[PDB]
């Protein structure tokens, strides 16, 4: 019926009877919807393994944005999936995330403030009091010049909740097209940090590590998904810099 089966490689990670873990690139949709009628995860499930069609909603339990990279895990029965939404609906399921904020940041901590759409940026969420509750915890794993990279667990996972809430305190990830604003290099930043910067179109999110008791066998399974190349080079840039920019001697 209604969503077809689409030839659309997956990267999978792990996979058993009854679940798949799988690492999302950028540019790719979870679920159809306005503006994306197909060629999403959904598809390629269809297509990959036609039985998840007996599944609700091809075994997808939590999403990921287009352009976020990553681990999400899937239910390929049904038992799996009812089980799957339970552990999600008891917040014990642990999704790690690594990041890039803008600017420089002092102290790890939580952001524990409710979320809804923005009532004039319809392409927006917010941050306010009678929206759906919503904590993210974060620890900053490396300072860089006027970035910061972020290590980051959800506790609840709503709609943009990573990128909302660094945008509500003052920190939005580098490249979010929609909290973010234009890039702003530090003073005497190469030319490579410059370009490599200016060139990052995403948020520089990546669901990382994804831990859970297994939904038939109950054994603790844990994964994590490299992160990816164009990450990569954003943080070794800005590495670079930082270092480069430390008030240490250069030794001949």
């Amino acid at each position: 019926a209604r969503f077809e089966p689409q030839d659309i490689p997956l990267d999978i990670v792990y996979e058993d009877e009854d679940i798949i873990v799988i690492n999302k690139p950028r540019d790719l949709v979870v679920h159809p919807g306005a503006g994306n009628p197909d060629g999403t995860v959904l598809n390629a499930l269809l297509h990959y393994y036609p039985p998840i069609a007996d599944v609700p909603r091809a075994g997808i339990v939590h999403r990921l944005d287009k352009d976020t990279t990553g681990l999400m895990v899937v239910a390929k029965t049904v038992p799996a999936q009812t089980r799957l939404v339970e552990s999600l609906q008891r917040r014990e399921i642990t999704r790690e995330y690594e990041a890039v904020a803008i600017g420089h940041m002092t102290a790890g901590g939580t952001v524990d403030e409710p979320i809804s759409r923005h009532p004039t940026k319809r392409t927006h969420m917010a941050v306010h009091p009678m929206g759906k509750p919503a904590v993210t915890h974060y620890r900053i794993m490396e300072h860089f010049r006027v970035h910061t990279r972020l290590r980051l667990r959800l506790e609840t996972g709503r709609t943009h909740q990573i990128r909302v809430h660094m945008a509500h305190i003052t920190h939005p990830l580098v490249g979010d097209p929609v909290y973010g604003g234009r890039p702003r290099p530090p003073k005497g930043a190469s030319e490579a940090f410059i370009s490599t910067l200016r060139k990052f179109d995403r948020q520089a999110l990546h669901a990382t590590m994804l831990r859970l008791y297994h939904p038939i066998s109950g054994i603790e399974m844990e994964w994590h998904a490299p992160i990816p190349q164009d990450m990569v080079e954003l943080i070794e840039v800005m590495r670079a810099d930082f270092e480069e920019h430390k008030d240490e001697v250069d030794w001949l």
